[PDB]
């Protein structure tokens, strides 16, 4: 996508991982080639440190989609509540 604050798991693209017809089918900074693999670096570092550039799949959780007990369980800029809820605003790109 547009750069690293982009979050987008490739694993699971249409026609298999990393592959892609657009550049927001690739993850942070990476773009889509003319043979339609995502290509480039997403970010670096990568995983990013807690803010917009850190990709977490939240639907995955312990618990359920969307609970914590850490804030490394939250997407993006996202924190825990003491109530066990990823909170806030990730932060990320659209595109």
């Amino acid at each position: 996508g547009s750069g690293p604050t982009y979050c987008w798991n490739e694993a699971n693209n249409p026609g298999g991982p990393n592959r892609c017809s657009n550049n927001k089918q690739c993850d942070g900074a990476r773009t889509c080639s003319s043979s339609g693999f995502c290509q480039g670096t997403s970010r670096k570092p990568d995983p990013g440190p807690k803010g917009p550039t850190y990709c977490w799949d939240e639907a995955k959780n312990p618990g359920g989609p969307n609970r914590c007990s850490n804030s490394k369980q939250c997407d993006g800029a996202r924190t825990c509540s003491s109530s066990g809820f990823c909170q806030g605003t990730a932060g990320h790109a659209a595109a």
